DNA sequence: CCGACTGCGCATCAGC
DNA sequence: GCTGATGCGC
DNA sequence: GTCGG
């Protein structure tokens, strides 16, 4: 990629501030800076040039000057040498371990992958499954496997009830050649903003996917969100596929377009789009777009009949999923 | 300068 | 138990 | 850490 050095540097700084400093705004600021530079269709030749971009200010511009001149950042060099920082950054790579638990473990002398395996009784359930599939969860998913996975999920959902609709979102819907996980949007005519005519709607789908050994583990589960682990079946003598993260989101069917807009992302595109909505006087979530009145209180849901309607409200030209990879 | 920074489900904990 | 805050991940 | 007002 065109400014890969700079965006990697900024991502490492973002990870440091979230994981180690526990400074969530610095984290979001670095990620915004990285995203706008990754977008920029010119090889950046100075910090001043990059400062022209929205979300690059004085401090990042100076870091960019250091990096272009020397190929590195002293601040990052030091972070990498610091044992406490390095240990906490590593521990947050386990799904379910964040900045707080990572620092808790390191304070206790639990600093390595071995230390976790030796201390499984100190992990909650999510962290336990994350440790178990730590290696698997580092591997990306080729689109060819996502297509197999899509085909399994959609057919099994159909066998539970043919009125379900399951839509694979995330990077897959944006056309990516590889995905980090599988995100499935689900709807059913019984569950709308106005009524829930049948419960267990998500449960029945999860149960059927466990029955056929597609879903292998559960990280968390509720009435509308499932987060867990799945695996493609392998053939005779074939090495097994890696285990994969899967998230299933049950959205009221009349709220499908806000739901699919949300679950298609990217996360930074969503953040940017919701920022713009506020500037235009609306608030967007995965259910509705609503105005902000005189008090900045969210009013009543606006009528939405397409993803593009959402764009129309905030005065953005429609962007196809493949152009939302920010 | 400096207040605001996207929005929310599920798990866990704390205080009653 | 419930409620609200926090942790974590999406 | 950045920025609109
Ligand atoms: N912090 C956030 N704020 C708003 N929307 C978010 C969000 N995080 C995620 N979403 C929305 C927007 C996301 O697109 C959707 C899925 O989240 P996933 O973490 O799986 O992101 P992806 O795009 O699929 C990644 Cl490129 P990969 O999974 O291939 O590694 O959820
Ligand atoms: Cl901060
Ligand atoms: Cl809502
Ligand atoms: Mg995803
Ligand atoms: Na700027
Ligand atoms: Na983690
Ligand atoms: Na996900």
């Amino acid at each position: 990629t065109l400014n890969g050095g700079i965006t990697d540097m900024l991502t490492e700084l973002a990870n440091f501030e979230k994981n180690v400093s526990q400074a969530i705004h610095k984290y979001n600021a670095y990620r915004k800076a990285a995203s706008v530079i990754a977008k920029y269709p010119h090889k950046i030749k100075s910090g001043a040039e990059a400062k022209k971009l929205p979300g690059v200010g004085t401090k990042i511009a100076e870091k960019i000057d250091e990096f272009l001149a020397t190929g590195k950042l002293r601040k990052l060099e030091k972070i990498r040498q610091d044992d406490t920082s390095s240990s906490i950054n590593f521990l947050t790579r386990v799904s379910g371990i964040g900045p707080s638990a990572a620092r808790k473990f390191v304070d206790e002398g639990i600093k390595t992958l071995e230390d976790l395996r030796k201390n499984e009784d100190k992990l909650n359930h999510h962290q336990r499954i994350g440790l178990k599939y730590f290696g698997d969860f580092e591997k990306r998913i080729p689109r060819e496997e996502m297509l197999q996975m899509q085909d399994i999920v959609l057919n099994e959902v159909k066998k539970v009830d043919s009125e379900y609709i399951a839509t694979v979102c995330g990077s897959f819907r944006r056309g990516a050649e590889s995905s980090g996980d599988m995100d499935v949007l689900l709807t059913h005519p019984s569950f709308t903003s106005e009524s829930t005519k049948q419960p267990k709607l998500l449960h029945q789908v999860v149960e059927q996917l466990q029955k056929v050994h597609f879903i292998t583990d559960t990280l968390s589960k509720g009435e509308t969100k499932f987060m867990g682990v799945c695996q493609l079946p392998s053939k005779n003598d074939e090495k097994e596929y890696p285990h994969r993260r899967i998230d299933i989101r049950l959205i009221p069917k009349d709220q499908y377009y806000c739901g699919v807009l949300y679950f298609t992302g990217s996360d930074i595109f969503n953040k940017n789009m919701r920022a713009h909505a506020l500037e235009k006087g609306f608030t967007i979530n995965e259910y509705t777009i609503r105005p902000l009145g005189v008090t900045g209180v969210a009013g009543e849901p606006l009528p939405v009949d397409s993803e593009k309607d959402i764009f129309d409200y905030i005065q953005w030209k429609y962007r196809e999923p493949k152009d939302r990879s920010e």
